[PDB]
């Protein structure tokens, strides 16, 4: 027995708060959190403790510590297929990572719908409020690899598996409402462009180069998408703090065979939030699994991630009454022209056991429908729908993927398919065929019908030549860029011009630059004018007279478009850092700690070193980080208690951490002698909004701090930043 | 509904004679047929009646006869995803076959010993006679793909998985006790010489060809397994009537650490027959499935392979007492000089259900062994360690085999292996390594013991220098030839010689014909001089003058190398071919009928079409299959009863089947007006042995027919069957 | 030296009858025997004679018969490379065999156009009588496994690659002219049905067992290539005595954008010739590979197939 | 042979040695050398044995290994010296 004998090795069973506990499979974290799918899998889990080591085929291993020798210090027998069998595995455990997405964090979960949607939708899972369905959730990047880091700046995935009644549903979607491509045809040249250059492989995880650059320069339908990337929404503070969206216009087809064309949505119920730029590029490298390690943790703590469907739905009757094309994915629907109506709840609330056989193995693909949906015509959408089962052949290693237990549907599927690498199903059917006599056709086909039938597509009017060739309908690139900009805040309008300039000051041919700058010209002239004083670009006459883009359908703008327009904060599983001292002012402490697990915040205490300081009553405060161990970039808030200042006051990493907060506009809340810092950070002494202040942590300091909080950054803080060195 | 009303479709799920029902999967043929491996494959198994037909995803298919078109005349659209997963999985169906014994026939069953054995093995399987063992065994061919014929000339692979309480045991064997090359790193060369060669691919499933008689002209360690394959163990007559061989010698460690050192055998408990070769040659365009069906067809009568588990013992201290090395598999061990202790018996009960998932997918390796067994130095058994581990990461896809349903252990199985591609288990070990606290080092090593131990290596000595050598003890190559030769019934010797002399034939380069002759001279001047007489190639003086090898260890024979030397014959499960006519005299049929039963022989009515025949006191008789469909060759005996004999007297297909029949040695029983057949086969009024006559089928006609069935065949007819035209 | 002092291990590199030399590779036989695409593959063709035996690496091997032993008879060490490198590429030799078609027999050719044929299509290999487009052809039945017997009672394969200086262009016909089923999603069903049976795999290289009757008899479609291969034409005397057919109308388009609906054929000029069934099926027990040697011989002896 | 795809990984083009390779192991995925040897086994006479074994010597010899000398029992232990 190597653990130690105060069992300390072992994290309680309850949900506790980010840092209490290590982290540990989802199945002994949260043994009795349970559904239908986390029950299924019951069959393949394995346990270890009280169990003999063996081979895989069941021998016991004597000692796992030597190979096989002629003599202890004699070469190794090929006869030793103990180490031959463990090497073996070892060396071949690699699959191929996904070809895009390959950086993707997952988490178990179950969905519910508000009411019945049996009038628009005969799809099974939202026929009763009360049928609950489980899912299996993965948010992701785009183009980096699976080892490369998660706060980049680009478009994130979120895709969502449910295990219904009548198969597998999958909502394959990102968390922006177009993409950057309208067919899929060029989908690999888009892909390659964003993706590190094919000399060198760099860079990883960053759209910062002459491709992407090149490619959006040349392919104006890109930059709606291109917008989205560079503003915030680019660089989410968490993947429960994003929105997702199916991006295509599907079908719902209820049982009389109506079809009505819907969009797909996801609310986040914990808000929109986002990081600011320094900040995520640095977090890539202090903590490179921010968001990973974010999504577990909430779930840990009982912070489920929440999210709420939501439809958008048009009449087909109304196909052509926008100026743009409902089949185009480089186009959004203006919530003000179609409103997103509230469908159901996601609630995810397990972590997996193990990351490679739940969350690397899992499939997810667009094409995996229900009766009750149906496609459309979307050029991107069609050719997705080859791509997902095409690239699990290899990826996963054959045709029986769905056999992999993170993929099996709960409900029952037989058929007459047969064999293929990895084949677990042992069929006793005695036909392989049909239509049979030798076993009465079974499985037999089942016609459509309202509830439990056949699928059968929609039957859409198809009359056209046969031609390559893109629609007229989808040729207008700018006026959606135009109706994004307008609809941000002027801190938001600030970010995405730092985004571009940031973005095309690495591109290192400079007519690249040139040529993105006229682009922005024909979206608006205030951005290209800002974009082009950061690159030194002057614009000619001709770019000054762009004639602007036509609004969209009469808006100029819509301020469901922006992030932060319309307050929806949320506190509850954020996270504080509070600076501590070698006497802490004790009663400050108790203040806010116990404000702050009201609120259902969380804290860490740091200092300059680990283990324990002692509070002025004698309270032992457990140490949880050092300052430069777990940095302010990892935290939404920073509050320094009175007691002994002087302890820290000269502290080069106490005063940066400080300073670091400031620049990235978060709430400081200083009590006390704490007040000292304020030199740091060059604060007035009648004080700024943004800074809370007071002679001690009672009364109201902590509802001023809460309240920064749920407004998530100081954004009034921006024009006070530059100056500062940090 | 499509079956027929009268339900005449589905198989009876009772034991029946062959052809009497249509085969079925085992588990709805026999599914009261239990064993602990087949009630755990029951979590993988899948039915069909009364289930819906689906995508593998679950969704329910509404017309499976159709693909999506624009229009019913149309192009077929990219978005039918229910087409394309259904040619998906199709189109990835095959996998590698083996890259040798890819032809080959699997059934399930048990083990029970026939007493504890732990005095000389802790081996858990052997520990007690009331200890069952579930087996699977695969039989095969060597040299042909997976769809090559069975009854070529061939050596023949014996398989046995089993799987113990303490870990799965392959015993990977053929069916001579001996191979053809002396170290594993000859094996490509060998195999490349046999396998169809390589500019063109042919001949599949024959040695008869010009490299692999190059590759023995000039490699004499083959010439002791070429003899087996040329005489009558190359085409056995089922694989129920074979013999079995480990070949290497291995180790049996005992609880007190002392190792004996053992040769497996495998004793058919149904003896021991061979076909002709005219007969194996032709049975392979008429039936190249003969033995696959057989071995199906035996198991569903309840005829079951039985084989008896036997063991050659020697101690340690022994194992320089004999004038060959006990290391080297191209040596047999003489029955006469070490006795075969029976050990145990294996009875194989039920066919798989489905084909690919049991026997094409089963992995089979001799490294799989369990404490209480361990290897030796036999430097071909060293090499095979390496290569069964290594091939299947190709064949089967990665390094989960072991995850595949029939490979999979019984027995408990923990480890810190992980990922791979199809991963089935998902671990909930904190740990994947060792050694850990953080799940107190579960699963742990278990020291070696009398029972439940850890594996350890018998701690042999090893002393000599780093050589690529082959041990001068291994350099003889003629005794066993000679020994094997000698102890041959006479007719056995003119098989040898008739096998030599055809495959020499093929040989297109005459040289290496004569330089296998002189090879042959080093054996037995006799068979040499009976292949050269045939091949038109005349001994010199010198060859004529080359002095035999020596006796081994005093023997000049060991009738236990004859297959037919010592009478072990058993009829039960054997055919009879009864050639009908359209007014069969009923009483001869009961007579006939009545005495199989007793024997457990079955019966084929043949007659010149389908349908039925009426009996002169008005029996109507079934037909099983035409005189041709059902040739003489896949019989073991023919019996003609009396009735309107001239309905057939002159049909040319009756009077061939009687012809082959004689030709290949085959008893014939001919009643009353029957015997006017004697004329076609030229047998004098008198009769002849093995040609039973009478006036009536009369009782003591079938004692004498059975008889002749339990000698197999009538060797003495052999004289008398150069005359026949057939 | 293990050669014959004679010289009689070599095939003579000309035209010889089947059975008067040992077969021997292409490239060894006909030497002479060039066109553009033999002409490509040189920089991937291997000799042999007067090199080296070596690891794949390029190290020459000194001892190709024993492993690395601690004592000549004593335990193969893990060290040795030479027989894993060997061992393991043995161990992989094998890729899974065609999903249908997987027995088959090929060999290297040539084609020309009669005339140019740009008034009804621009492709450019029909474009002028001089220009010569290699092709690769292979034969082939459709159940049996590619260890499976060439004289089965079956349909054949018939499949051309033209190398074209505009693109490949494969012709994957089949020796009748139509096929069993009208629309793709049934392949699989069709195919299941006439291959061995999913319980015990039997039966190999035949269309005579009850799940390809039941399938037949409840898909009426099925009948008339059914009639074709229960004829004589299901078991061709050689690849060079049958016909082929691209079975589905294709379409040819010329230069000014005309269609004009096809169908290919291609005409034996040694004619057509069938076994009887009998024959067939006792030569798949005598010779199981009695057309790919056919083919082979004829080829050696200069008896070319040719096919219009 | 599950990175590269099977044995065949030598003939990736950044693989290949520049120095000359022959022996008579055939087949494999992706298989691109397409050897004219009448020979896939030695020892041949069919092809006059090539290519040939080369015994060791100074310069453009056989690989052998050194004749080390091996003297223990068969056992799973770590060399005391090592602790
Ligand atoms: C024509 C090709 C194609 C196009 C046009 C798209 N994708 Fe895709 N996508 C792939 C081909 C692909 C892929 C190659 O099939 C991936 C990688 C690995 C996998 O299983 O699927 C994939 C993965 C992938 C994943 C990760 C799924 C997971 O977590 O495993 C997400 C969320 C998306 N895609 C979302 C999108 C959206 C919202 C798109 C446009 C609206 C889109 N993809 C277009
Ligand atoms: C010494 C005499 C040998 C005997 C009796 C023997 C027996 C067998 C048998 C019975 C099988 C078939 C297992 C099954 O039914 O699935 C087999 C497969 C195999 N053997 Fe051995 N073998 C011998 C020597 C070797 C040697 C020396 C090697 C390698 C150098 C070797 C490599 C293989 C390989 C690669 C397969 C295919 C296994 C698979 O794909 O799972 N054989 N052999
Ligand atoms: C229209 C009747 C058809 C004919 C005459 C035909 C002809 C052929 C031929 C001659 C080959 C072998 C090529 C070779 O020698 O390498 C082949 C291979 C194949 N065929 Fe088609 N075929 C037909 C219908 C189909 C259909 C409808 C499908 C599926 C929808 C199909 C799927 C395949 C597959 C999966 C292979 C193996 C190809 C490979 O592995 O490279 N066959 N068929």
């Amino acid at each position: 027995s190597l653990a130690p004998e105060d069992g300390s090795h072992r994290p309680a069973a309850e949900p506790t708060p980010p840092g209490a506990q290590p982290t540990a499979p989802g199945s002994l974290k949260a043994p009795d959190t349970r559904n239908e799918k986390l029950n299924s899998l019951e069959d393949v889990r394995k346990g270890s403790e009280n169990y003999a080591l063996t081979t895989n085929q069941g021998v016991r291993i004597a000692d796992d510590q030597n190979s096989l020798r002629a003599g202890s210090r004699g070469p190794t027998l090929l006869e030793d297929f103990i180490l031959r069998e463990k090497i073996t595995h070892f060396d071949h455990e690699r699959i191929p990572e996904r070809i895009v997405h390959a950086r993707g964090s997952a988490a178990h979960g179950y969905f519910q719908p508000y009411k019945s949607l049996s009038d628009i939708t005969k799809a099974d899972f939202l026929s009763d409020p009360n049928k609950i369905t489980p899912v299996f959730v993965r948010f992701s990047t785009v183009q980096g690899g699976a080892g490369s880091a998660d706060t980049v700046r680009d478009i994130r995935g979120f895709a969502t598996k449910f295990y219904t009644e009548e198969g597998i549903f999958d909502l394959v979607g990102n968390n922006t409402p177009i993409f950057f491509i309208q067919d899929a045809h060029k989908f690999p040249d888009f892909v390659h462009a964003v993706k590190p250059e094919p000399h060198w492989a760099i860079p990883q995880g960053q759209s910062a180069h002459d491709t992407f650059w090149d490619y959006v320069s040349l392919q104006p339908e890109t930059l709606h998408n291109v917008m989205w990337a560079m503003s915030d929404r680019g660089i989410p503070r968490s993947y429960r703090t994003m929105e997702g969206f199916g991006i295509h216009t599907f079908r719902l087809i209820n049982a009389e065979g109506k079809a009505t064309f819907v969009r797909f949505h996801w609310k986040p119920l914990a808000g929109k939030a986002s990081l600011v730029w320094d900040e995520a590029q640095k977090l890539t490298g202090r903590d490179p699994d921010f968001h990973r390690r974010e999504l577990w943790e909430a779930i840990e703590a009982g912070d489920f991630p929440e999210y709420e469907l939501g439809f958008q739905l048009i009449p087909e009757e109304d196909e052509f009454k926008f100026d743009f094309d409902l089949l185009d994915p480089t186009k959004l629907i203006p919530e003000e022209l179609v409103p997103v109506q509230r469908v159901g709840k996601m609630v995810l609330n397990r972590n997996p056991d193990n990351f490679f056989a739940e969350n690397e193995q899992a499939a997810f693909h667009p094409g995996h429908i229900v009766p009750g949906l149906d496609f459309t015509n979307d050029p991107l959408l069609q050719g997705r729908l080859f791509s997902y089962t095409d690239t699990q052949i290899s990826r996963l290693g054959g045709p029986n993927f769905h056999e992999i237990p993170i993929n099996r549907p709960t409900c029952p599927y037989h058929n007459f398919q047969r064999d293929g690498m990895h084949r677990m199903g042992i069929d006793t059917n005695p036909a392989n065929y049909e239509p049979n006599s030798i076993n009465d056709n079974w499985p037999r086909e089942t016609p459509p019908g309202p509830k439990r039938g056949g699928f059968e597509s929609y039957q859409e009017r198809v009359e056209g030549n046969k031609v390559r060739e893109r629609s007229p309908s989808f040729g207008e690139y700018y006026s959606h860029p135009r109706l994004f900009w307008l609809s941000q805040t002027p801190f938001e309008q600030r970010h995405i011009v730092d985004g571009f300039s940031f973005q095309l000051s690495k591109v290192v041919r400079p007519y690249i630059r040139e040529r993105v700058v006229d682009q922005l010209a024909h979206i608006d002239l205030t951005l290209a004018q800002a974009v082009a004083k950061n690159l030194g670009i002057e614009l000619t006459d001709d770019q000054l007279n762009i004639t602007p883009p036509p609004d969209v359908n009469g808006l100029k703008k819509d301020p469901s478009l922006s992030l932060y327009a319309i307050p929806d904060g949320d506190v509850k599983g954020r996270v504080v850092a509070i600076l501590l001292n070698d006497e802490v002012r004790s009663a400050d402490l108790l203040a806010i700690l116990k404000a702050l697990k009201a609120k259902g915040v969380h804290a860490k205490l740091l200092y300059s070193r680990m283990g324990e300081v002692t509070a002025d009553d004698g309270t032992v405060l457990p140490i949880a980080a050092t300052f430069a161990g777990a940095p302010s970039l990892t935290v939404d808030a920073v509050i320094v208690p009175c007691g002994n200042i002087a302890d820290i006051a000269d502290n080069g990493d106490a005063n940066y951490y400080l300073m670091e907060a400031y620049k990235h506009l978060k709430p400081i809340a200083l009590a006390g002698d704490a007040r000292k810092f304020k030199a740091t950070i060059k604060i007035a002494d009648q004080g700024e909004e943004g800074i809370v202040e007071a002679d001690s942590a009672d009364g109201s300091f902590m509802d001023e701090l809460l309240t920064l909080m749920a407004a998530h950054r100081v954004w009034s803080r921006i024009p006070k930043i530059d100056k500062i060195p940090a």
